[PDB]
């Protein structure tokens, strides 16, 4: 009669690991168990002194954990998560939890979620977010599924996720696949951060000639302003590091070839479905394909002739305020844009989404953690249909102070050869979302000259046809 | 006695395949046609009257009607329509026969009806066709992928009913299975950047030089005599002289700003995300589209977001008029060096061998992009066949060399006035990072590293690295 554990954790990557420790540590007993058997042995040996057990098939593992059952899945996500799921059915009792912890397609588990409702099982996915420290030791959890099902669930996400200020970093998000979905985006609005930053950075190396130990004081010096965040924190350390044999920096040592999982164009790609405008994050997916090409640039950049620029003498501290600036309005359209296709998301797929309540589980734990999150709460407190962010009087008062900044950054890379493909693309973004009458109408009288696609009129009600050619 | 075996049957009576069936006929192929809604077939056949085109009413009094090996073309609505139409083939075909389907249709459920197909020994061609109705009548670009042997047996009529240009129909076998599907999306996608780029030199002219129809008009009309000679800036320019007949003000400016899209708009750069190809000028202009659909958000925020408290252009009118013209050129030339660099990934991740030549020389007529552009690629790909990107053509490095002035002129002349210009920024951007040895990635790398441990690579050693930034 054996004795029963009340999780149960089924992939052994970093990430399960990771979490199953956290779990752990939280005064939980744990099962887990490896398709690969070598990965269990090994978290086995890592985890000795802890209240965790190894099982070594399925059966075995189901028959760990009492009912009803909470099953964490961390398996690669597509067939694999699939095949486990195929695995535990024959096994799981009516009522057992099934969550999925993986970096999944929010529709992949749309799809579970009702597979498996008819069988009488809950399926939980649930976004994970800090990376392997934030797994370990506090990430933000992002569930969604069945609100019965959660809260059977919630006191260990509780437990587990991190704390700001006394408060845990997770919350119900919605149905089925909301909270995957929130999970998706938050891991565009990172992609956007970063890419602003980096071009923060090639700005302040290119137009002022910063080296290493200036980056490092002027991104610190930002971390005790507005800007205070993780990636700017650590943006601030890694400029500090000094490579161990050459002398150099790390970072100057470091190949400008940008990795990206292929999770990382879901973002942009769902945008499309919907039809919200998300320039800034899908310009920071492209610039990783760019900066992935590394042998056609440097071919490229032997041949191809770039503008002539005399040494910059401006003013050097407003230069550096005004890239200051531009950062965080950038920062600012950005989220504007993410938040606005949860918004659409939400209306599509029926979610119900609470933004302020998305935005304080963004406040810790996760990747894009940031003071200004609490902006955004404040927001969504004040009003919660508010469509874009950028209405709001804070962030309203922002950027009508730092456009002038923003403006002047993009003047002056254009003229200079700097590339900054983010950051103009939120300029173009303020500029055309604020401007009543863009010209679309003319993109519309072309679509019905050669196609007969109609039109509508600014002056009266109706679907309208011209026959252009005289 | 003897039902008169027709040499080529068309599905589906809308007006494209409508168009297309009396195309083939005023070629000299005899044709059968059947549709699913009977009126359909009725009232084309009372439309072609004296005609080689006769009516069948049945899948089974179609296939029966035609020649062996059948040649079969679908112009039917995309998905399902399609699937249920090639499911009731079936069982009437025979190995050996040829269906062609013509719709707008994703490359990938080409490349999955492809090998079903293939299956019961019978061939699929998926065709992109552009020219809209009236082109499709008089000339379209027509685009097959699918087996060799299948299109050597189509393409007679193909290359009858296609646009010429100097000679050479603008048609050619792009390659296997959703090849031809796949370049159509691609020539879709350049489409939408080309209007965009051209709605933001006429937003340019209009707010920095405060130009009226009219001579917008003006300004059109001479660049469609150089460089820039193309359809839509030549229907660009008619569009400009176009009146309202009960406000008296030119037809554009009583248009709602508010651009539609089909569902097949963005495909290009849903692809180019799952390629890992940049193709920014092109997803800007999708973008573009979904912003100005926000009208009613974009009029509520004009009251509350306040622009650039800017004074009005003093500068010389004809040099900024010849800036918007540089800058939109340049800015075309980047967005189709992305687009045939697409292309050229697709080409490599699905082994299909496409010629971006043959590809840029059937998009010369018939198809809405059609441009003397186009005769410049083609030349850059007959120099140099494996050419990665065409800025590094000898013809398009001179231009950029010569007009990057102007666009960057322009790009920081917009950011100053407020005028957005989505396209032609992104477009410097691109090129500026395409030429740019060392980008700021290496930062974005350290980060990766620094929080999930995706390790690095180095500059000066060859290896595969991972840091511990803790200590
Ligand atoms: O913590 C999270 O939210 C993610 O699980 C984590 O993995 C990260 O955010 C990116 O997904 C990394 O992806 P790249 O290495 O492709 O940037």
């Amino acid at each position: 009669h054996m004795a029963k554990h009340q999780i149960g954790v089924i992939g052994l990557a970093v990430m399960g690991k990771n979490l199953a420790l956290n779990i752990e540590s939280k005064g939980y007993s744990v099962a887990v168990y490896n398709r690969l058997r070598e990965k269990t042995d090994e978290f086995l040996q890592e985890a000795k002194g802890k209240n965790i057990v190894g099982t070594y098939s399925i059966e075995e593992f189901v028959n760990a954990l009492e009912k009803p059952r909470k099953i964490l899945l961390m398996v690669k996500a597509g067939a694999p998560t699939d095949a486990t799921i195929e695995q535990l059915k024959p096994h799981l009792e009516k009522g057992d939890i099934v969550i999925d912890g993986g970096n999944t397609y929010f529709k992949d588990t749309q799809r579970r979620n009702k597979e498996l409702a008819e069988l009488g099982i809950h399926f939980i996915g649930t976004g994970v977010s800090g990376g392997e420290e934030g797994a370990l030791k506090g990430p933000s959890i992002m569930p969604g599924g069945q609100k019965e099902a959660h809260e059977l669930v919630r006191p260990i996400f509780e437990a587990i996720a991190a704390k700001v200020d006394g408060e845990p970093c997770t919350t119900y998000i919605g149905p089925d696949g909301a909270g995957h979905y929130v999970k998706m985006v938050h891991n565009g609005i990172e992609y956007g951060d970063m890419q602003l930053i980096a071009e923060a950075y090639f700005l302040l190396k290119h137009v002022l000639g910063m080296d290493a130990a200036e980056l490092h004081e002027v991104f610190a010096d930002w971390n005790k302003g507005e800007l205070n965040s993780y990636l700017i924190e650590i943006t601030a350390d890694i400029f500090t590091k000094i490579d161990e044999e050459t002398g150099k920096p790390l970072v100057d040592v470091i190949l400008d070839k940008a990795g990206q999982k292929g999770t990382g164009k879901w973002t942009s790609q769902n945008a499309l479905d919907l039809g919200v405008p998300l320039p800034i994050i899908t310009e920071s997916v492209f610039a990783r394909f760019l900066s992935a090409m590394k042998d056609e640039r440097v071919k490229a950049s032997k041949v191809l002739a770039g503008p002539a620029v005399k040494p910059f003498e401006g003013d050097r501290a407003h230069f550096i305020e005004a890239v200051r600036r531009a950062l965080y309005m950038s920062k600012i359209c950005s989220y504007a844009q993410g938040f606005a296709q949860m918004k659409a998301a939400s209306e599509e797929y029926n979610w119900n989404l609470r933004y302020g309540d998305i935005a304080m589980i963004f406040r810790g734990g996760c990747i894009i953690r940031a003071q200004f999150l609490q902006k955004i709460k404040e927001a969504y407190d004040r009003d919660p249909a508010l469509s874009n962010l950028l209405l709001d009087s804070y962030f309203k008062d922002i950027v009508e102070r730092y456009q002038d900044a923003l403006r002047e950054i993009v003047a002056t890379a254009a003229m200079r050869g700097i590339p900054v493909p983010g950051s103009a693309s939120a300029l173009a973004y303020y500029d055309s979302y604020r401007t009543a009458v863009l010209p679309a109408n003319l993109i519309q009288a072309q679509r019905d000259y050669f196609g007969a696609h109609t039109y509508e009129r600014v002056d009266k009600e109706g679907i309208f046809h011209t026959e252009w050619l005289k």
